């Protein structure tokens, strides 16, 4: 993947969110931080936040990354389609993880969990911080191409505990 698309990947809350465009900015529900007056040093009356189960959309009404081009954000990802999950890591690592996108579920993790299903596509059992996603990774979003253009159609949001199955929220 390209370095814009890698610089849209920014830290945010217990997680990372993803710039979709210059004012947009998605990310996973539960890693957003309660309780703020600002986010990005913008004050909430200057942010349009709606949060949808573990999708969480804010748009800015400050011009926050005009670097960037705006890119389709998709109600859900294709399913049987192969996206990548862009994982930044906090030591550094650029993890791009090549998924194949299932069915809407619900499902109970240790808890119930409402996205879209996804299998990695990284090894035979993903466990672990080099072949899956791990505690810190919530929020990284989900892209494939269409055409010669990028689409983002998910953020991250849990994994099973063997690791070969993954969520990501959906706008959806």
């Amino acid at each position: 993947a390209p370095p814009t698309l890698w610089s849209r990947v920014t830290k945010f809350g217990s997680g990372w969110g993803f710039w979709v465009s210059p004012t947009v900015f998605i990310t996973t529900t539960h890693v957003v931080p309660t309780g703020v007056k600002e986010f990005f040093g913008e004050p909430l009356s200057s942010i349009a936040i709606h949060q949808a189960g573990e999708f969480t959309q804010f748009r800015f009404s400050k011009k926050m990354r005009p670097d960037l081009t705006g890119m389709v954000l998709e109600e859900g990802c294709p399913e049987g389609t192969v996206c990548s999950v862009l994982i930044k890591r906090d030591s550094g690592e650029l993890l791009p993880l090549a998924v194949r996108m299932g069915a809407i579920a619900s499902m109970r993790i240790q808890r119930l969990v409402h996205g879209q299903s996804g299998m990695l596509l990284t090894g035979a059992n993903a466990k672990g911080m080099d072949l899956g996603t791990i505690p810190g990774d919530c929020g990284a979003p989900y892209v494939h191409k269409r055409g010669n253009d990028w689409v983002v159609c998910g953020v991250h949001a849990a994994a099973t505990k063997s690791g070969n199955t993954v969520v990501c929220a959906v706008q959806a």
